[PDB]
């Protein structure tokens, strides 16, 4: 592309997120480490904030703990598109960017 998938997947995770049941965000702010409160509004604008004030685009390297990061916003939001209508996938990225050795997380070792 050119260089330019911020907007796509903010507006395919927040567009996602909000056709999606508080369930999506509770699901995100749960692997994030939100407390249990968080009206729908809070929550999404925690998302959003998330992978836009936190989009951690220069600061990669965990991979134990990117249970925070888009990957795994864009996991679930996949999860519950899927487990929705299934549908053609709601072209989230496809991988088709950046990022192809830093996936298959752990499973916290059990």
């Amino acid at each position: 592309g050119s260089h330019m998938a911020s907007a796509d997947l903010v507006s395919s995770c927040k567009d996602k997120l909000a056709y999606f049941r508080i369930k999506e965000l509770k699901d995100i702010l749960n692997q994030l480490g939100l407390p249990k409160q968080g009206k729908k509004q809070d929550l999404i604008d925690r998302v959003l904030a998330l992978l836009t004030d936190e989009q951690g685009q220069r600061h990669h390297g965990w991979g134990r703990k990117n249970s925070l990061t888009k990957e795994a916003v864009a996991k679930i939001v996949d999860d519950t598109y899927r487990k929705m209508q299934i549908q053609c996938a709601p072209d989230l990225a496809t991988r088709s960017h950046s990022g192809s050795d830093f996936s298959f997380r752990p499973i916290e070792e059990a």
